[PDB]
Protein backbone atom coordinates (compact mmCIF):
# COMPACT_ATOMS: atom_id res chain seq x y z
CA UNK A 1 0.00 0.00 0.00
CA UNK A 2 0.94 3.88 -0.65
CA UNK A 3 -0.56 4.59 2.59
CA UNK A 4 0.05 3.28 5.64
CA UNK A 5 -0.66 4.16 9.41
CA UNK A 6 1.21 3.17 12.75
CA UNK A 7 -0.01 4.03 16.07
CA UNK A 8 1.88 3.09 19.22
CA UNK A 9 1.75 3.30 23.07
CA UNK A 10 4.01 5.48 24.72
CA UNK A 11 2.37 4.60 28.26
CA UNK A 12 2.15 0.82 27.81
CA UNK A 13 5.37 0.31 25.21
CA UNK A 14 3.23 -1.74 23.03
CA UNK A 15 1.07 -0.98 19.30
CA UNK A 16 -2.16 0.88 19.44
CA UNK A 17 -4.73 -1.86 18.87
CA UNK A 18 -7.83 -1.26 17.87
CA UNK A 19 -7.60 2.75 16.99
CA UNK A 20 -9.61 4.05 14.40
CA UNK A 21 -8.56 6.18 11.39
CA UNK A 22 -10.41 7.98 9.47
CA UNK A 23 -8.62 9.53 5.93
CA UNK A 24 -9.81 12.46 3.66
CA UNK A 25 -9.08 14.38 0.81
CA UNK A 26 -9.18 17.83 -0.30
CA UNK A 27 -12.12 18.13 -2.75
CA UNK A 28 -11.43 20.74 -5.65
CA UNK A 29 -14.35 23.02 -3.38
CA UNK A 30 -11.79 22.97 -0.67
CA UNK A 31 -13.47 20.85 1.36
CA UNK A 32 -12.75 17.67 2.77
CA UNK A 33 -13.83 14.40 1.24
CA UNK A 34 -14.22 11.14 2.99
CA UNK A 35 -11.22 8.96 1.05
CA UNK A 36 -10.40 5.39 3.55
CA UNK A 37 -11.12 4.26 6.96
CA UNK A 38 -10.24 1.23 9.01
CA UNK A 39 -8.41 -0.01 12.70
CA UNK A 40 -5.17 -0.30 13.78
CA UNK A 41 -4.59 -4.03 13.96
CA UNK A 42 -2.69 -6.36 16.76
CA UNK A 43 0.41 -5.10 15.12
CA UNK A 44 -0.65 -1.29 15.98
CA UNK A 45 -0.30 -1.19 11.88
CA UNK A 46 -3.18 -0.33 9.58
CA UNK A 47 -2.61 -1.33 5.53
CA UNK A 48 -4.65 -1.74 2.76
CA UNK A 49 -6.71 1.77 3.15
CA UNK A 50 -6.13 2.90 -0.63
CA UNK A 51 -3.69 1.93 -3.96
CA UNK A 52 -1.50 3.41 -6.05
CA UNK A 53 -4.45 4.42 -8.89
CA UNK A 54 -6.44 5.48 -6.17
CA UNK A 55 -3.68 7.74 -4.41
CA UNK A 56 -3.68 10.75 -6.63
CA UNK A 57 -1.68 13.92 -6.24
CA UNK A 58 -3.71 15.92 -3.21
CA UNK A 59 -3.56 17.58 0.39
CA UNK A 60 -4.97 14.33 2.65
CA UNK A 61 -6.25 14.66 6.43
CA UNK A 62 -5.22 11.44 8.37
CA UNK A 63 -7.87 11.57 11.87
CA UNK A 64 -6.57 9.39 14.41
CA UNK A 65 -9.37 8.65 17.55
CA UNK A 66 -6.52 8.41 20.02
CA UNK A 67 -9.33 9.99 22.58
CA UNK A 68 -11.64 6.68 22.26
CA UNK A 69 -8.35 4.79 22.29
CA UNK A 70 -7.53 6.49 26.06
CA UNK A 71 -11.53 6.16 27.10
CA UNK A 72 -11.33 2.69 26.84
CA UNK A 73 -8.37 2.20 28.88
CA UNK A 74 -9.76 4.78 31.21
CA UNK A 75 -8.13 7.53 31.28
CA UNK A 76 -9.59 11.33 30.15
CA UNK A 77 -6.92 12.53 27.49
CA UNK A 78 -5.93 15.93 26.43
CA UNK A 79 -6.81 15.69 22.85
CA UNK A 80 -10.13 14.80 20.81
CA UNK A 81 -7.78 13.33 18.28
CA UNK A 82 -4.37 13.21 16.27
CA UNK A 83 -4.58 15.03 13.10
CA UNK A 84 -2.12 14.57 10.34
CA UNK A 85 -2.56 17.22 6.92
CA UNK A 86 -0.18 17.04 4.19
CA UNK A 87 0.07 17.04 0.06
CA UNK A 88 1.06 14.05 -1.11
CA UNK A 89 2.72 13.03 -4.70
CA UNK A 90 3.89 16.42 -5.29
CA UNK A 91 6.97 14.98 -6.89
CA UNK A 92 5.80 11.40 -8.61
CA UNK A 93 3.90 8.61 -6.53
CA UNK A 94 5.65 8.00 -3.28
CA UNK A 95 5.14 5.63 -0.38
CA UNK A 96 4.06 7.06 3.03
CA UNK A 97 4.06 5.78 6.81
CA UNK A 98 2.38 7.63 8.86
CA UNK A 99 3.15 7.02 12.48
CA UNK A 100 1.79 8.00 15.92
CA UNK A 101 2.73 7.78 19.64
CA UNK A 102 0.44 8.47 21.69
CA UNK A 103 0.42 9.59 25.55
CA UNK A 104 -2.63 10.63 27.70
CA UNK A 105 -1.43 14.70 27.08
CA UNK A 106 0.76 14.67 24.60
CA UNK A 107 1.48 12.77 21.17
CA UNK A 108 3.85 12.85 18.24
CA UNK A 109 3.59 12.07 14.84
CA UNK A 110 6.08 11.06 12.06
CA UNK A 111 6.51 11.05 8.24
CA UNK A 112 8.76 8.27 6.73
CA UNK A 113 8.20 8.89 2.62
CA UNK A 114 9.90 6.82 0.20
CA UNK A 115 10.41 6.11 -3.09
CA UNK B 1 -3.45 34.48 30.02
CA UNK B 2 -5.40 30.89 30.38
CA UNK B 3 -3.50 29.44 27.36
CA UNK B 4 -0.25 30.09 25.79
CA UNK B 5 1.15 28.33 23.35
CA UNK B 6 4.81 28.30 22.64
CA UNK B 7 6.74 26.71 19.83
CA UNK B 8 10.21 25.11 19.60
CA UNK B 9 12.33 24.03 16.41
CA UNK B 10 14.48 20.97 16.82
CA UNK B 11 16.79 21.62 13.43
CA UNK B 12 17.83 24.79 14.89
CA UNK B 13 17.57 24.14 18.71
CA UNK B 14 15.83 27.23 19.20
CA UNK B 15 12.65 29.06 19.73
CA UNK B 16 10.14 29.31 16.63
CA UNK B 17 9.69 32.83 16.19
CA UNK B 18 6.80 34.59 14.20
CA UNK B 19 5.00 31.73 13.57
CA UNK B 20 1.43 32.08 12.60
CA UNK B 21 -1.00 30.48 15.32
CA UNK B 22 -4.65 30.85 14.97
CA UNK B 23 -7.05 29.08 18.22
CA UNK B 24 -11.06 28.82 16.45
CA UNK B 25 -14.24 27.19 19.08
CA UNK B 26 -15.94 24.74 17.99
CA UNK B 27 -19.87 26.19 17.10
CA UNK B 28 -23.20 24.76 17.41
CA UNK B 29 -23.19 23.53 14.12
CA UNK B 30 -19.83 21.45 14.38
CA UNK B 31 -18.03 24.45 12.15
CA UNK B 32 -14.99 25.94 13.37
CA UNK B 33 -15.45 29.85 14.90
CA UNK B 34 -12.11 31.77 14.29
CA UNK B 35 -11.58 33.16 18.15
CA UNK B 36 -7.52 34.80 18.30
CA UNK B 37 -4.58 34.68 16.84
CA UNK B 38 -1.08 35.75 16.88
CA UNK B 39 2.82 35.24 16.26
CA UNK B 40 5.12 33.88 17.95
CA UNK B 41 7.41 35.72 19.79
CA UNK B 42 11.86 35.65 20.31
CA UNK B 43 11.21 33.50 23.00
CA UNK B 44 9.10 31.22 20.81
CA UNK B 45 5.88 32.04 23.07
CA UNK B 46 2.93 33.46 22.09
CA UNK B 47 0.74 35.34 25.21
CA UNK B 48 -2.61 36.91 25.61
CA UNK B 49 -5.13 34.94 23.41
CA UNK B 50 -7.99 35.04 25.98
CA UNK B 51 -9.29 35.91 29.13
CA UNK B 52 -10.71 34.06 31.98
CA UNK B 53 -14.12 35.22 30.83
CA UNK B 54 -13.91 34.27 27.22
CA UNK B 55 -12.16 31.24 27.40
CA UNK B 56 -15.63 29.25 28.23
CA UNK B 57 -15.97 25.52 27.88
CA UNK B 58 -15.80 23.69 24.44
CA UNK B 59 -13.71 22.12 22.40
CA UNK B 60 -10.96 24.10 20.68
CA UNK B 61 -8.47 24.16 17.86
CA UNK B 62 -4.84 25.17 17.64
CA UNK B 63 -3.20 25.37 14.18
CA UNK B 64 0.42 26.00 14.23
CA UNK B 65 1.16 27.53 10.63
CA UNK B 66 4.26 25.33 10.22
CA UNK B 67 4.90 25.10 6.64
CA UNK B 68 5.13 28.67 6.62
CA UNK B 69 7.83 28.82 8.92
CA UNK B 70 9.73 25.54 7.43
CA UNK B 71 9.42 27.48 3.70
CA UNK B 72 10.60 30.37 5.29
CA UNK B 73 14.01 28.39 6.44
CA UNK B 74 14.22 27.08 2.66
CA UNK B 75 13.43 23.79 4.28
CA UNK B 76 11.05 21.18 2.52
CA UNK B 77 8.36 20.24 4.96
CA UNK B 78 5.78 17.35 5.17
CA UNK B 79 2.95 18.63 7.02
CA UNK B 80 0.58 21.58 5.60
CA UNK B 81 0.45 22.69 9.31
CA UNK B 82 -0.64 21.34 13.53
CA UNK B 83 -3.37 20.95 14.77
CA UNK B 84 -3.89 20.66 18.22
CA UNK B 85 -7.82 20.15 19.37
CA UNK B 86 -9.24 19.83 22.93
CA UNK B 87 -11.69 19.92 25.23
CA UNK B 88 -11.18 23.12 27.98
CA UNK B 89 -12.21 23.34 31.18
CA UNK B 90 -13.87 19.97 31.48
CA UNK B 91 -13.39 20.50 35.64
CA UNK B 92 -12.89 23.75 35.68
CA UNK B 93 -10.84 26.72 34.49
CA UNK B 94 -7.42 25.76 33.85
CA UNK B 95 -3.76 27.42 32.66
CA UNK B 96 -3.21 25.69 29.18
CA UNK B 97 0.36 25.94 27.87
CA UNK B 98 0.50 24.04 24.05
CA UNK B 99 3.90 23.15 23.25
CA UNK B 100 4.70 22.07 19.65
CA UNK B 101 8.74 20.94 18.61
CA UNK B 102 8.72 21.06 15.10
CA UNK B 103 10.60 19.15 12.90
CA UNK B 104 10.24 19.00 9.31
CA UNK B 105 9.05 15.47 8.94
CA UNK B 106 7.67 15.27 12.57
CA UNK B 107 5.84 16.98 15.22
CA UNK B 108 5.29 16.59 18.78
CA UNK B 109 2.73 18.77 20.61
CA UNK B 110 2.25 18.72 24.95
CA UNK B 111 -0.64 20.27 27.18
CA UNK B 112 0.75 21.41 30.12
CA UNK B 113 -2.53 22.32 32.18
CA UNK B 114 -2.04 24.00 35.83
CA UNK B 115 -4.31 25.19 38.58
CA UNK C 1 22.56 30.79 34.73
CA UNK C 2 24.29 29.24 31.02
CA UNK C 3 22.18 25.65 31.88
CA UNK C 4 19.09 25.22 32.91
CA UNK C 5 17.01 21.79 32.79
CA UNK C 6 13.09 21.61 32.09
CA UNK C 7 11.40 18.16 32.59
CA UNK C 8 7.41 17.60 31.67
CA UNK C 9 5.74 14.97 32.48
CA UNK C 10 3.22 13.51 29.22
CA UNK C 11 1.84 11.12 31.25
CA UNK C 12 -0.46 13.61 33.84
CA UNK C 13 0.22 17.14 31.37
CA UNK C 14 2.44 18.25 34.12
CA UNK C 15 5.69 19.79 34.98
CA UNK C 16 7.69 16.73 36.47
CA UNK C 17 8.49 18.19 39.75
CA UNK C 18 10.79 16.55 42.56
CA UNK C 19 13.21 15.13 39.52
CA UNK C 20 16.81 14.20 40.32
CA UNK C 21 19.06 15.69 37.68
CA UNK C 22 22.63 14.90 37.87
CA UNK C 23 25.66 16.90 35.62
CA UNK C 24 28.90 15.42 34.90
CA UNK C 25 31.91 16.81 32.80
CA UNK C 26 33.94 14.41 31.07
CA UNK C 27 37.42 14.26 32.18
CA UNK C 28 40.91 14.07 30.65
CA UNK C 29 40.97 10.10 31.54
CA UNK C 30 37.34 9.94 29.69
CA UNK C 31 35.72 9.27 33.55
CA UNK C 32 32.45 11.05 34.07
CA UNK C 33 33.02 14.03 36.60
CA UNK C 34 30.26 14.99 38.92
CA UNK C 35 29.52 18.52 38.44
CA UNK C 36 26.16 19.80 39.59
CA UNK C 37 22.63 18.76 41.08
CA UNK C 38 19.46 19.66 41.95
CA UNK C 39 15.89 18.61 41.62
CA UNK C 40 13.22 20.11 39.82
CA UNK C 41 11.14 22.51 40.74
CA UNK C 42 6.97 23.11 40.90
CA UNK C 43 7.35 24.43 37.23
CA UNK C 44 9.82 21.38 36.23
CA UNK C 45 12.91 23.47 36.35
CA UNK C 46 16.32 23.62 38.06
CA UNK C 47 18.09 27.02 37.86
CA UNK C 48 21.42 27.88 39.22
CA UNK C 49 23.62 24.52 38.42
CA UNK C 50 26.29 26.49 37.10
CA UNK C 51 27.69 29.79 36.00
CA UNK C 52 29.12 31.22 33.34
CA UNK C 53 32.82 31.00 34.44
CA UNK C 54 32.86 27.64 35.98
CA UNK C 55 30.41 26.16 32.59
CA UNK C 56 33.34 25.86 30.22
CA UNK C 57 33.97 24.10 26.85
CA UNK C 58 33.63 20.38 27.68
CA UNK C 59 31.17 17.55 27.07
CA UNK C 60 28.65 17.68 29.48
CA UNK C 61 26.05 14.71 30.57
CA UNK C 62 22.91 15.22 32.32
CA UNK C 63 21.66 12.20 34.15
CA UNK C 64 17.31 12.78 34.79
CA UNK C 65 16.57 10.17 37.24
CA UNK C 66 12.72 8.85 35.73
CA UNK C 67 13.20 5.89 36.80
CA UNK C 68 12.43 6.86 40.35
CA UNK C 69 9.92 9.64 39.36
CA UNK C 70 7.82 7.06 37.48
CA UNK C 71 8.13 4.57 40.63
CA UNK C 72 7.09 7.82 43.15
CA UNK C 73 3.88 7.62 40.97
CA UNK C 74 2.98 3.98 40.84
CA UNK C 75 3.99 3.54 37.05
CA UNK C 76 6.06 1.01 36.05
CA UNK C 77 8.57 2.47 33.46
CA UNK C 78 10.84 1.41 31.03
CA UNK C 79 14.56 3.69 31.29
CA UNK C 80 16.66 3.39 33.76
CA UNK C 81 16.89 7.05 33.40
CA UNK C 82 17.57 9.89 30.56
CA UNK C 83 20.74 10.73 29.59
CA UNK C 84 21.88 13.78 27.63
CA UNK C 85 25.56 14.18 26.50
CA UNK C 86 26.70 17.40 24.58
CA UNK C 87 29.79 19.28 23.62
CA UNK C 88 29.27 22.60 25.34
CA UNK C 89 30.23 25.86 23.88
CA UNK C 90 31.94 24.83 20.96
CA UNK C 91 31.50 28.58 18.88
CA UNK C 92 31.60 30.13 22.06
CA UNK C 93 29.53 30.37 25.12
CA UNK C 94 25.51 30.38 25.23
CA UNK C 95 22.44 29.69 27.25
CA UNK C 96 21.38 25.74 27.32
CA UNK C 97 17.76 25.00 28.00
CA UNK C 98 17.81 20.69 27.89
CA UNK C 99 14.05 20.43 27.93
CA UNK C 100 13.06 17.15 28.61
CA UNK C 101 9.21 15.37 27.80
CA UNK C 102 8.70 12.09 29.45
CA UNK C 103 6.59 9.11 29.45
CA UNK C 104 7.17 5.62 31.37
CA UNK C 105 8.40 3.87 27.74
CA UNK C 106 9.26 6.61 25.79
CA UNK C 107 11.25 10.23 26.44
CA UNK C 108 12.53 13.33 24.18
CA UNK C 109 14.71 15.75 24.73
CA UNK C 110 15.49 18.82 22.89
CA UNK C 111 18.18 21.53 23.58
CA UNK C 112 17.36 25.32 23.27
CA UNK C 113 20.58 27.19 22.69
CA UNK C 114 20.44 30.69 23.02
CA UNK C 115 23.20 34.02 22.27
CA UNK D 1 15.85 -11.36 17.33
CA UNK D 2 14.67 -10.77 20.82
CA UNK D 3 16.60 -6.97 20.46
CA UNK D 4 16.08 -4.68 17.00
CA UNK D 5 16.92 -0.91 17.01
CA UNK D 6 15.02 0.87 14.43
CA UNK D 7 16.28 4.69 13.79
CA UNK D 8 14.66 7.16 11.78
CA UNK D 9 15.44 11.01 10.16
CA UNK D 10 12.77 13.40 11.57
CA UNK D 11 14.54 16.15 8.84
CA UNK D 12 14.62 14.11 5.79
CA UNK D 13 11.30 12.03 6.23
CA UNK D 14 13.47 8.70 6.50
CA UNK D 15 15.03 5.91 7.68
CA UNK D 16 19.00 6.77 9.20
CA UNK D 17 20.82 4.46 7.38
CA UNK D 18 24.41 3.07 8.63
CA UNK D 19 23.85 4.52 12.06
CA UNK D 20 26.26 2.82 14.47
CA UNK D 21 24.61 1.02 17.50
CA UNK D 22 26.79 -0.27 20.28
CA UNK D 23 24.98 -2.68 23.31
CA UNK D 24 26.50 -3.04 26.25
CA UNK D 25 25.58 -5.19 29.24
CA UNK D 26 26.21 -3.98 32.99
CA UNK D 27 28.98 -6.80 34.91
CA UNK D 28 27.78 -7.92 38.11
CA UNK D 29 31.31 -5.49 38.83
CA UNK D 30 28.82 -2.41 38.01
CA UNK D 31 31.33 -2.12 34.75
CA UNK D 32 29.85 -1.75 31.14
CA UNK D 33 30.38 -4.77 28.60
CA UNK D 34 30.60 -4.92 25.44
CA UNK D 35 27.36 -7.17 24.48
CA UNK D 36 27.00 -6.61 21.04
CA UNK D 37 27.15 -3.67 17.75
CA UNK D 38 26.16 -3.12 14.21
CA UNK D 39 24.98 -0.77 12.20
CA UNK D 40 20.85 0.14 10.47
CA UNK D 41 20.37 -0.65 7.10
CA UNK D 42 18.53 0.66 4.15
CA UNK D 43 15.33 0.24 6.34
CA UNK D 44 16.90 2.00 8.99
CA UNK D 45 16.38 -1.17 10.81
CA UNK D 46 19.39 -3.07 12.96
CA UNK D 47 18.58 -7.04 13.60
CA UNK D 48 20.43 -9.89 14.57
CA UNK D 49 22.06 -8.23 17.63
CA UNK D 50 21.34 -11.15 20.04
CA UNK D 51 19.60 -14.36 20.74
CA UNK D 52 16.96 -15.64 23.01
CA UNK D 53 19.23 -17.31 24.90
CA UNK D 54 22.06 -15.10 25.46
CA UNK D 55 19.79 -11.87 25.95
CA UNK D 56 19.86 -12.94 29.59
CA UNK D 57 18.31 -10.42 32.48
CA UNK D 58 20.01 -7.54 32.92
CA UNK D 59 20.55 -3.61 32.80
CA UNK D 60 21.51 -2.99 29.12
CA UNK D 61 23.12 0.48 27.19
CA UNK D 62 21.90 1.22 23.90
CA UNK D 63 24.74 4.22 22.46
CA UNK D 64 23.18 5.31 18.96
CA UNK D 65 25.88 7.23 17.14
CA UNK D 66 23.71 10.19 16.18
CA UNK D 67 26.22 12.81 15.54
CA UNK D 68 28.11 10.87 13.12
CA UNK D 69 25.05 10.43 11.26
CA UNK D 70 24.67 14.64 11.41
CA UNK D 71 28.45 15.33 10.40
CA UNK D 72 28.34 13.19 7.50
CA UNK D 73 24.81 15.31 5.80
CA UNK D 74 27.01 18.37 6.77
CA UNK D 75 25.30 19.10 10.35
CA UNK D 76 27.05 19.73 13.69
CA UNK D 77 24.68 18.41 15.97
CA UNK D 78 23.83 19.14 19.65
CA UNK D 79 23.87 15.14 21.19
CA UNK D 80 27.24 13.23 21.30
CA UNK D 81 25.11 10.19 20.64
CA UNK D 82 21.83 8.75 22.14
CA UNK D 83 21.92 6.21 24.99
CA UNK D 84 18.77 4.24 26.10
CA UNK D 85 19.19 2.31 29.10
CA UNK D 86 16.98 -0.22 30.42
CA UNK D 87 16.51 -3.15 32.74
CA UNK D 88 15.75 -6.76 30.44
CA UNK D 89 13.88 -9.58 30.42
CA UNK D 90 13.09 -8.98 34.57
CA UNK D 91 9.33 -10.52 34.09
CA UNK D 92 10.98 -13.17 32.09
CA UNK D 93 11.70 -13.14 28.25
CA UNK D 94 10.77 -10.32 26.25
CA UNK D 95 10.87 -8.91 21.81
CA UNK D 96 12.06 -5.25 22.42
CA UNK D 97 12.14 -2.97 20.18
CA UNK D 98 14.00 0.20 20.70
CA UNK D 99 13.45 3.15 17.97
CA UNK D 100 14.97 6.40 17.96
CA UNK D 101 13.57 9.82 15.70
CA UNK D 102 16.60 12.11 15.26
CA UNK D 103 16.47 15.96 14.66
CA UNK D 104 20.12 17.60 14.98
CA UNK D 105 18.81 19.57 17.93
CA UNK D 106 16.35 16.81 19.71
CA UNK D 107 15.95 13.45 19.99
CA UNK D 108 13.24 11.03 21.08
CA UNK D 109 13.09 6.86 22.04
CA UNK D 110 10.61 4.59 22.52
CA UNK D 111 10.49 1.05 23.46
CA UNK D 112 7.50 -1.72 22.06
CA UNK D 113 8.25 -4.84 24.34
CA UNK D 114 6.12 -7.57 23.54
CA UNK D 115 5.76 -11.02 25.19
O1 LIG E 1 7.14 19.91 24.60
C1 LIG E 1 8.28 20.10 25.01
C2 LIG E 1 9.27 19.16 24.78
C3 LIG E 1 9.19 18.41 23.62
C4 LIG E 1 10.17 17.46 23.37
C5 LIG E 1 11.21 17.28 24.28
C6 LIG E 1 11.28 18.03 25.44
C7 LIG E 1 10.29 18.97 25.69
C8 LIG E 1 8.67 21.31 25.61
C9 LIG E 1 9.91 21.90 25.39
C10 LIG E 1 10.25 23.11 26.01
C11 LIG E 1 9.32 23.74 26.84
C12 LIG E 1 8.08 23.15 27.04
C13 LIG E 1 7.16 23.76 27.87
C14 LIG E 1 5.92 23.16 28.07
C15 LIG E 1 5.59 21.95 27.46
C16 LIG E 1 6.52 21.33 26.64
C17 LIG E 1 7.75 21.94 26.44
C18 LIG E 1 7.48 24.97 28.49
O2 LIG E 1 6.66 25.53 29.22
N1 LIG E 1 8.69 25.53 28.28
O3 LIG E 1 9.07 26.74 28.87
C19 LIG E 1 9.61 24.96 27.48
O4 LIG E 1 10.68 25.53 27.33
O1 LIG F 1 7.57 7.63 15.14
C1 LIG F 1 8.26 6.79 15.70
C2 LIG F 1 9.00 7.15 16.83
C3 LIG F 1 8.42 8.05 17.72
C4 LIG F 1 9.11 8.47 18.84
C5 LIG F 1 10.39 7.99 19.09
C6 LIG F 1 10.97 7.09 18.19
C7 LIG F 1 10.28 6.67 17.05
C8 LIG F 1 8.27 5.46 15.26
C9 LIG F 1 8.30 4.37 16.13
C10 LIG F 1 8.29 3.06 15.63
C11 LIG F 1 8.23 2.84 14.26
C12 LIG F 1 8.18 3.93 13.40
C13 LIG F 1 8.14 3.71 12.03
C14 LIG F 1 8.08 4.77 11.14
C15 LIG F 1 8.10 6.07 11.63
C16 LIG F 1 8.15 6.31 13.00
C17 LIG F 1 8.21 5.23 13.89
C18 LIG F 1 8.12 2.40 11.56
O2 LIG F 1 8.06 2.19 10.35
N1 LIG F 1 8.16 1.35 12.42
O3 LIG F 1 8.16 0.03 11.90
C19 LIG F 1 8.22 1.54 13.75
O4 LIG F 1 8.26 0.56 14.51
Amino acid sequence: CPLMVKVLDAVRGSPAINVAVHVFRKAADDTWEPFASGKTSESGELHGLTTEEEFVEGIYKVEIDTKSYWKALGISPFHEHAEVVFTANDSGPRRYTIAALLSPYSYSTTAVVTN
